[PDB]
């Protein structure tokens, strides 16, 4: 037996914002983002659960892209996971940035639904109150400049709880 | 363009609690709770939208049970909601208490979701922080003495938005 929060979720002009515990490799959804290294060369962590998961395919795909000239990120599709393409993102670079741009690349592919970690708050060492503004800050840039997306729904799934009331407190600072 | 609040999400034991911004007549789940008066005869606030939105048989059932022998609570087939059956409380009556017969009328009957209104928090005039730790206490006490329940999904829609902050602060009470 047990109590806890689980999930909190908002709406920022057209787009539903959740924040909810559980493990990305599960979702469900158009877009999941990957958290790794500068050279996609990491499986460990959120990489290990969607390398993993994506199946080895995936993983030779990513060794393919990044000897070769990219942008920041890197794109594949899904493998066996239950979504159409993997972004995968350096999580020591600029958080709101790099969601800027993920979220630019769903609206612009026309996906509906994007799934991500807490960015950089593992193996990066970023401070997490940073990381959850940082965040918010780049949904609230999208939202107001994109007034009907076809990217309606952006999730980001916690692995450690504790980082759950950190990303609540981040998001009733827009509350009304 | 908006930014706000609209749902938390909390496990307590087996059962998902949730609380959203809602009409909970568009509701798709097994029971619906519609909070009325000692007689059944109303159609105003929440029960209003039950009430059309269910159909003119489900409204002449209700009279019917009424002026007949009942429990508290009557019950009656969903009509044109996507429910299987409505459970008819007594706004004005001890929340706990109802919530906790709701409750053990769903599991009886193997049911696997619930949606109720903020019970009494409108012509009732009952006090609203009271009623969220009533609603809560209920669920508690039911998880508590369940521990593999049919009975998984528990939600509280508010029209309300004002409300909704209320029961995330009694919510959060529970929280570790
Ligand atoms: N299955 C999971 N599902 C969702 N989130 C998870 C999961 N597993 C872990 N997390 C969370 O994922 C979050 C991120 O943890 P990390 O995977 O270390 O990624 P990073 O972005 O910090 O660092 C990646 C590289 O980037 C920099 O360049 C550094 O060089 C790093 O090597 C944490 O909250 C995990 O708990
Ligand atoms: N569509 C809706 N969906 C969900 N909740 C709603 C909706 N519409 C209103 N609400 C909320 O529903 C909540 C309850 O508002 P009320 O329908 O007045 O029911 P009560 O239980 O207070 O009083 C019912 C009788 O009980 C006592 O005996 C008294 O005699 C009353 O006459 C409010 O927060 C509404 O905003």
């Amino acid at each position: 037996y047990f109590q806890s929060m689980t999930a909190y979720e908002m709406k920022i002009g057209a787009i539903t914002f959740q924040v909810a515990t559980g493990d990305i490799a599960t979702e469900q959804v158009d877009v999941i983002v990957n958290s790794t290294a500068r050279t996609f060369n990491r499986k460990s962590g959120v990489s290990r659960a969607i390398l993993e998961g994506a199946g080895q395919a995936v993983e030779s795909e990513c060794a393919v892209l990044a000897a070769q000239p990219h942008r920041d990120f890197i794109i594949t599709p899904g493998g066996c996971l239950k979504c159409k393409i993997i972004i995968h993102v350096p999580g020591g670079k600029d958080v709101r940035k790099t969601v800027t741009s993920v979220l630019e690349e769903c609206e612009q592919r026309k996906y509906t639904s994007v799934s991500l970690p807490a960015i950089g708050t593992g193996n990066a060492g970023k401070n997490p109150i940073t990381v959850a503004d940082n965040i918010i800050d780049a949904i609230v840039d999208f939202s107001s400049q994109h007034s009907t997306p076809s990217l309606k729904t952006v999730k980001v799934v916690i692995f450690q709880p504790e980082l759950l009331n950190i990303f609540y407190d981040s998001m009733k600072k827009r509350d009304l």
